[PDB]
């Protein structure tokens, strides 16, 4: 197991989301979709000019799996996944330019709901998660385990789990107070006021 630190900015990011009171939590869910869906759009592309890119799974889609026992909610997709190098250093070279915009827009009077629109609303999942996993399988690279808490590092590892294919699984842990999330009728909710014209089908699982 890998540990490291997030950029300084990255970091303050996070604490942000953890510490300001916004009771909006809901749009993390949306946030998590469009990104499954930008991943799925990647793939589906770049399937036209290499077929084989679809040898690991061509079935293009997004579940939704609530687990109150394990107090999870769990989103997978089989989109184009992550390398090493997408968790580790290239996702978030990116996202500091996106974290630095977004944090004068929230100075400047945005809210909290616009983070989607700075290419960085993975993580509002803080919102409502103590702890986020994120497994995922890019072709003709490993599968692995990326892990924070928060608290300025993240863990990276080969996963051993159970292989995935093709894709990308993020597990939210759930803070005790956010469980609203793992009821189907509130899931349906969200789901059905956000994400209504994702063009991949989203089955909603139950328990
Ligand atoms: C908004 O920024 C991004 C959005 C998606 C991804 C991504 C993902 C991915 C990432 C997150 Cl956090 C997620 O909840 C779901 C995903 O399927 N898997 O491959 C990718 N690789 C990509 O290149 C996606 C096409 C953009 C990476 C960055």
């Amino acid at each position: 197991v890998e540990t490291f630190a997030f950029q300084a900015e990255i970091a303050q990011l996070m604490s942000l989301i953890i510490n300001t009171f916004y009771s909006n939590k809901e749009i993390f869910l949306r946030e998590l979709i469009s990104n499954s869906s930008d991943a799925l759009d990647k793939i589906r592309y770049e399937s036209l000019t290499d077929p084989s890119k679809l040898d690991s799974g061509k079935e293009l889609h997004i579940n939704l799996i609530p687990n109150k026992q394990d107090r999870t909610l769990t989103i997978v997709d089989t989109g184009i996944g992550m390398t090493k190098a997408d968790l580790i250093n290239n996702l978030g070279t990116i996202a500091k330019s996106g974290t630095k915009a977004f944090m004068e827009a929230l100075q400047a009077g945005a809210d909290i709901s616009m983070i989607g629109q700075f290419g960085v609303g993975f993580y509002s999942a803080y919102l409502v998660a103590e702890k986020v996993t994120v497994i995922t399988k890019h072709n003709d690279d490993e599968q692995y385990a990326w892990e924070s808490s928060a608290g300025g590092s993240f863990t990276v590892r080969t996963d051993t789990g159970e292989p995935m294919g093709r894709g990308t699984k993020v597990i939210l842990h759930l803070k005790e107070d956010q469980t609203e999330y793992l009821e189907e009728r509130r899931i349906k909710e969200i789901v059905k006021k956000h994400s209504q014209f994702i063009g991949y089908p989203i089955t909603l699982f139950v328990e």
